[PDB]
């Protein structure tokens, strides 16, 4: 499995 | 599995 | 699989 | 199976 | 299955 | 399957 | 299994 | 296993 | 097992 | 711009 | 920009 | 810009 | 931009 | 930029 | 800039 | 920037 | 800079 | 920086 998660709350 | 997950809230 | 989940909300 | 998942509120 | 979900609300 | 499925709301 | 979990609030 | 867990509060 | 774990909070 | 290009030879 | 390049040769 | 580039060759 | 570049010689 | 490059030779 | 970079010969 | 390069041969 | 340089050779 | 350089030769 190769996996990017990418969470930006501003 | 190749998986990008992008979450962005401005 | 290959995916790409992108979220946004401005 | 090739998915892209793209949403956008504005 | 190749497939692009494109949802937008401005 | 080869799909595009494309929503957009103004 | 290769992850990146990356997430920012400001 | 390779991962990075990155989060950043400010 | 390879990781980082790096957390802020300024 | 809503693209799929998709090739095969088999 | 929303895109897919799918290529296959067996 | 949204995009996957697959590429495969058995 | 969002992007995965996904490449597979077997 | 989110990206991801996999390339596997078999 | 988030990347992944997975490059493996067999 | 937040990045993983991994490289294996066997 | 956040980053894991993984090389194996077997 | 936060950074891990792992190399292994088998």
């Amino acid at each position: 499995k190769v996996q990017i998660i990418n969470k930006k709350l501003d």
